[PDB]
C-alpha cells in the first residue's frame, strides 16, 4: 500500500492505495465518484475519461502508479454540478447530447480536455479528438455531441454570451413539438443519476455480491456440480444452484403462440439439466464483493456431457438434426403470409422477375452500460429487482412463476439505464437476482462485465431469406413470394412474433395484391433471441429494398423512381392487407428526388480511380404498438403544492420517456395553463404505476402518450370551475373531490395476424421513411466510408424534437454498424466492443440530415406517431445499396467486411 497526497476536483486528498489498483474503482469506490462511468473496462469505450496531470485518460486501464504524488484530477464532478453547470454541460442539455446519459460524463471530462489544448477546434477536430480518446455512444448518433462541443467553445471563447446555452420558452408556452430539454438531462451530465452499477456501490454493507458460474461450451448434458472449493474461498457466503429455486426454474414466453410446437417453458432459469448455450448460468457465487465473488466463481466445477451443438439455423433445421428440446423439433413455429392470388402463375407471365438470398445476422446491442441487476427482500416481505427491465409488468409475469411467488409478491422497479435498444424487452438477470435474494433474505447485486454482455445476453436473431418480385415493365409490382429463417438461440420467448414480423414487413411499402412466403423459426445453440431495435425490419426490409434495386437494375429504371411507381396510395393495402392510415411516401420521395439528383452527380463528379462513390435508396416501414389492441394507463395527479405527477410505467432506456411524459401532459394540460417544470413523471415500478406496457414497438409514445393525454383531459374535468377556470388543489380536498385521476386508451381498431394467412390490422400507426446513403468504397481495400445519411421521416407530429432528432441520428448510426461492421458470430472474437465492430466517431458521418414529412395521425396522441425503431428499419438496405452505386457489386450477406467487398470487386 501506498499513500498519494493529490488534488482531486480542486481538493486535496489524502490517499491510501494499492499502486496496482485502478483509477476507476478508487474513484468510484474508495473516493464514491460514481460520475465517473465504468462499462467496457478495457479502455474501449471512454465512459471512465478522466483529465490526470492535463491529459485525457480512461481511468479504467490507469493503474495508481501512474498517478504521481502531488497529480491533479478532474472528474465531472469537478467540471460542473447541478446549479452550477459548466459550458460543456449546458450545452449538452441544449443540444439533447445525454439520451441515456451513461456516457456524457466521458464525453464532457474528455472535450473539457480537448478545449483546453484547442479552444477553438473545428468540428472535425471534435471528431479527431473522441476518435483518439474513444468516446463510444451508442444512443446519439454523435452529431449532437460535436454540436455541444462547438456552442460551449463560443461561449467559452467569448464569442457567445453564456445565456444563450439556456432553452429560451417559445413565448408561444407551448412545449410540444419544440427542443424543450428533458427533466434528467442535469443528472446525467452532472454524473448525479445512479445507474445500477453506481447503485450497488450505495448499498448498505451486509449486500452479497453474485458472480454468475457459467457454461463453456454451447450445448451439454449436466452431471453434477462441486461447490466445496468455492465455499473455502476469501469472503464468500453461499453458491445458489436450481436447487435453491421455489418455484418452476423456469421463465415463460406467456403469449407463445397456439401453433407453437413448444409449450415456451423452455428456458431455465439456472440450467438443471442441460446447457442450451455458451454462456447459459448454471450457478450464483454470493459474496461480500464482485472481485472476491468473481474469483471464487472460477472454482466451482462443472461436471458435463458436451453435446453436438447446432450454431446456425441451417444446421438446426436439418431434417435429421437432434431436438435440443426434447419433446419439441428444432423448427418449432411457422408463419404464413397468403395474400391475394397464387403468385405462380403470376410469376410465369410476368414482363420481368427478380429472386435474391440475403442474410443479416446475430447483430449485438452494445450498449455501452453492461447489464446490471439488484434484489432484496422488502420489510412488507415482497421480494424487489431493480433492473434494466424495459417491462416492469411483462417481466413480473414472465419469471413469477419461474422464482416461485404469486404477482403480489414481487415487485419489479427500472433503474435509470445506460441503453438496450431491445435486449431488455427480455428478462435477463432478473430471476437470477430474485432467486438469490429469496434464498439468502439478503440484498443482492449481479452486475455483468463486458464480455458477459456480449456472451449472455440475446441478440438480433440471424434470419436466411429468399425473396422475389414479379413485375411489369413499367415497374409495377404484380407478386411477391417469401421464406424466411429465423435463427432463434436456444430460448423460445418471442421467437414466433420475430417471425410474423416478416409476413409484416418484407417488401413493406408498396402495393402488392399477391404474395406467398413462409417464415420459419428454429432453435439453436447459438446466442438466443431477444428483440434488437427494429425487430423483424431490419432483416425482412434488407432482403426486399436490395431486392427493389435489383428490380430496378433489371428494368433500367431509376431505382427512386422504381419506389415512386410503387408507393402507397390510396385504395392500396400493405402485406397483411390493411389499408395504410397516412400516405406519407410519394410526399417523401418527391421531396428527396432533386437531393438524390444531386447527390449522384457529386458522387459521379467526385469518384475517382480508387474511390468510388455511391448513392442509394431504402424505404422504412415500422408499426407501432405491440400487436392487436394494445393498450396503456396513467395517472394524472395534482400534489399538495400545485405540482402535477403523470404516473407512468414508461420505461426510459435513455430514448426520452421523460421528456415524452412531460411534453405530452404539458400539450394536454394547457387548457388549465400548466408549466413544463410543474410535471413530474414516475420511474416504472409494477407497485405503483399503472401497466402503461413496455418500450418495444416504437409503441409508447401512441400508446401511453394516448393515456397520458387521456388522464390529462380527465384532470381538467376533475379541476374545473363552474362558470369557467380551475379549483386548486386545497379547494378540491376541502371539497372532497378526487385529485389523482385515471386515464386508458386502446388501439381499438386492431387485429391480431392470422395464424394461417398471416392477414390482419396488427397496428393502428405505422412510422415511414425513406433513406439516402452517400459512400466511398477504396477498391483497393474494400474499405466502405459512409459519408452521409438522409431521412426522410414521417412521425405525424413531434413530441419533442430534441428527443426525435436523437432517436434518428442514433438509428442510422447503428444501421452503418449493421451494415460494414458489426456481428456475433464468434463467441470469443466477438466478445469485445472492437470486436464486433462498433461504430467509434469517425465510422459515422458529421452529414446526417433529417428532413421531416409529417403526415398527422388519425390515432396518435396530436396526430404523433412513435419514432424508435424508424431509423433502423433500412438504412443498411440504402448504404448496400449506394456500395452497388459506386462499384457495380452487390453484398447480401451483411456485413460488408472489407474481405467480403475485395473478394466481390474482384471475382
Ligand atoms: S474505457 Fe474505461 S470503462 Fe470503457
Ligand atoms: S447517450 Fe451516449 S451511450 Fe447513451
Ligand atoms: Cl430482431
Ligand atoms: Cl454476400
Ligand atoms: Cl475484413
Ligand atoms: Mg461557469
Ligand atoms: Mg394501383
Ligand atoms: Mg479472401
Amino acid at each position: 500500500m501506498i499513500q498519494k497526497v493529490i488534488t482531486v476536483n480542486g481538493i486535496e486528498q489524502n490517499l491510501f492505495v494499492d499502486a496496482e489498483a485502478l483509477l476507476s474503482d478508487v474513484l468510484r469506490q474508495q473516493l464514491g465518484l460514481t460520475g465517473v462511468k465504468v462499462g467496457c473496462e478495457q479502455g474501449q469505450c471512454g465512459a471512465c475519461s478522466v483529465i490526470l496531470d492535463g491529459k485525457v485518460v480512461r481511468a479504467c486501464v490507469t493503474k495508481m502508479k501512474r498517478v504521481a504524488d502531488g497529480a491533479q484530477i478532474t472528474t465531472i464532478e469537478g467540471v460542473g454540478q447541478p446549479e452550477n453547470l459548466h459550458p460543456l454541460q449546458k450545452a449538452w442539455v441544449l443540444h439533447g447530447g445525454a439520451q441515456c446519459g451513461f456516457c456524457s460524463p466521458g464525453f464532457i471530462v474528455s472535450a473539457k480536455g480537448l478545449l483546453d489544448t484547442n479552444a477553438d477546434p473545428s468540428r472535425e477536430d471534435v471528431r479527431d479528438w473522441f476518435q483518439k480518446h474513444r468516446n463510444a455512444c451508442r444512443c446519439t448518433g454523435y452529431k449532437p455531441l460535436v454540436d455541444a462541443v462547438m456552442d460551449a467553445a463560443a461561449v467559452i471563447n467569448g464569442k457567445k454570451p453564456e445565456t444563450d446555452l439556456e432553452f429560451k420558452m417559445p413565448a408561444d408556452g407551448r412545449i410540444w413539438g419544440s427542443k424543450y430539454p428533458r427533466p434528467t438531462a442535469v443528472a446525467k451530465v452532472t454524473g448525479t443519476l445512479d445507474y445500477g452499477a453506481d447503485l450497488g456501490l450505495k448499498m448498505p454493507a451486509g449486500t452479497l455480491h453474485l458472480a454468475m458460474v457459467q457454461a463453456k461450451v454451447s450445448h451439454a448434458n449436466i452431471k453434477g456440480i462441486d461447490t466445496s472449493e468455492a465455499l473455502t474461498m476469501p469472503g464468500v457466503h453461499s453458491v445458489i444452484t436450481h436447487k435453491d429455486v421455489k418455484g418452476k426454474n423456469r421463465i415463460t414466453g406467456l403469449i407463445t403462440f397456439p401453433t407453437n410446437k413448444g409449450d415456451g417453458w423452455d428456458r431455465p432459469i439456472l440450467c438443471d439439466e442441460k446447457v442450451f448455450q455458451y454462456g447459459d448460468c448454471i450457478a450464483l457465487v454470493c459474496a461480500d464483493s464482485e472481485a472476491n465473488a468473481r474469483a471464487a466463481a472460477e472454482k466451482v466445477k462443472v461436471d458435463l456431457e458436451e453435446l453436438p451443438a447446432y450454431m446456425s439455423g441451417p444446421a438446426a433445421a436439418a431434417e435429421d438434426a437432434i431436438e435440443i428440446h426434447p419433446g419439441t423439433p428444432n423448427v418449432y413455429f411457422e408463419q404464413p403470409i397468403v395474400k391475394g392470388e397464387d403468385t405462380g402463375p403470376i410469376f410465369a407471365s410476368a414482363d420481368v422477375t427478380v429472386e435474391g438470398d440475403f442474410y443479416v445476422g446475430r447483430q449485438p446491442h452494445m450498449p455501452i452500460e453492461p447489464d446490471v441487476a439488484f434484489a432484496y427482500m422488502g420489510d412488507d416481505g415482497k421480494c424487489y429487482i431493480h433492473s434494466k427491465s424495459i417491462g416492469v409488468h411483462l417481466h413480473l409475469y414472465m419469471i413469477a412463476p419461474g422464482v416461485g411467488l404469486e404477482p403480489d409478491q414481487l415487485v419489479l422497479v427500472a433503474n435509470p439505464m445506460g441503453g438496450t435498444f431491445g435486449y431488455k424487452f427480455s428478462p435477463t438477470s432478473e430471476a437470477l437476482v430474485a432467486v438469490a435474494a429469496m434464498a439468502t433474505g439478503r440484498p443482492v447485486h449481479l452486475r455483468y462485465n463486458y464480455q458477459q454482455q456480449q456472451q449472455y445476453t440475446g441478440k438480433r436473431s440471424p434470419w436466411e431469406m429468399n425473396v422475389k418480385f414479379a413485375a411489369k415493365k413499367d415497374g409495377t409490382l404484380l407478386a411477391m413470394e417469401s421464406d424466411w429463417l429465423v435463427d432463434h438461440g436456444p430460448y423460445s420467448e418471442f421467437g414466433d412474433l420475430l417471425t410474423l414480423r416478416g409476413a409484416q414487413f418484407i417488401g413493406a411499402g408498396y402495393n402488392i395484391p399477391n404474395i406467398r412466403g413462409l417464415g420459419r423459426t428454429v432453435a439453436t445453440n447459438h446466442v438466443w433471441g431477444s428483440a434488437f431495435r427494429g425487430y423483424g425490419a431490419p432483416q425482412s426490409m434488407f432482403a426486399s429494398e436490395c431486392l427493389m434495386d435489383m428490380l430496378a437494375e433489371k428494368l433500367g429504371m431509376d431505382p427512386l423512381e422504381l419506389r415512386y411507381k410503387n408507393a402507397y396510395r390510396p385504395g392500396d393495402t400493405n402485406p397483411t392487407g390493411q389499408e395504410p392510415e397516412v400516405f406519407s411516401l410519394p410526399d417523401m420521395i418527391d421531396q428527396l428526388r432533386p437531393k438524390y439528383q444531386a447527390a449522384l452527380e457529386k458522387a459521379q463528379k467526385e469518384s475517382t480511380a480508387t474511390h468510388k462513390k455511391g448513392v442509394g435508396i431504402s424505404i422504412g416501414v415500422y408499426g407501432s404498438g405491440l400487436d392487436g389492441p394494445d393498450a396503456s394507463e396513467a395517472w394524472a395527479e395534482l400534489n399538495a403544492d400545485g405540482t402535477i405527477t403523470v404516473h407512468t410505467a414508461w420505461e426510459d432506456h435513455g430514448q426520452g420517456a421523460d421528456i415524452g411524459c412531460v411534453g405530452t401532459a404539458h400539450e394536454a394540460l394547457r387548457p388549465m395553463g400548466v408549466a413544463p417544470e410543474k410535471i413530474k413523471f414516475t420511474w416504472p415500478n409494477t407497485a405503483t404505476t399503472p401497466n402503461s406496457g413496455p418500450s418495444g414497438g416504437s409503441r409508447q409514445q401512441v400508446m401511453t402518450g394516448n393515456a397520458i393525454r387521456v388522464a390529462c383531459e380527465n384532470l381538467l374535468k376533475a379541476c374545473e370551475k363552474p362558470g369557467g377556470g380551475y379549483y386548486t388543489y386545497d379547494e378540491l380536498k376541502a371539497a372532497d373531490k378526487p385529485t389523482k385521476i385515471t386515464g386508458n386508451w386502446t388501439a381499438s381498431g386492431a387485429t391480431h395476424c392470422d395464424a394461417v394467412t398471416g392477414l390482419g390490422k396488427p397496428f393502428v400507426v405505422y412510422m415511414y421513411g425513406v433513406f439516402m446513403a452517400e459512400v466511398t468504397v477504396d477498391v483497393a481495400t474494400g474499405q466502405t466510408t459512409v459519408d452521409g445519411m438522409t431521412l426522410m421521416a414521417d412521425l405525424g407530429s413531434l413530441c419533442n424534437q430534441l428527443a426525435t432528432d436523437g432517436q434518428i441520428y442514433g438509428g442510422l448510426a447503428q444501421g452503418i454498424g449493421l451494415a460494414l461492421s458489426e456481428d456475433f458470430e464468434d463467441i470469443k472474437k466477438h466478445a469485445t466492443l472492437v470486436g464486433a465492430g462498433f461504430p467509434f466517431i469517425k465510422q459515422i458521418p458529421d452529414k446526417l440530415d433529417i428532413v421531416y414529412v409529417n403526415h398527422p395521425r388519425p390515432d396518435g396522441p396530436f396526430g404523433a406517431s412513435g419514432v424508435g425503431e424508424l431509423p433502423l428499419t433500412s438504412p443498411h438496405a440504402a448504404i448496400i445499396n449506394a456500395i452497388k452505386s459506386a462499384t457495380g457489386v452487390r453484398i447480401y450477406r451483411l456485413p460488408a467486411y472489407p474481405e467480403k467487398v475485395l473478394e466481390a470487386l474482384k471475382a
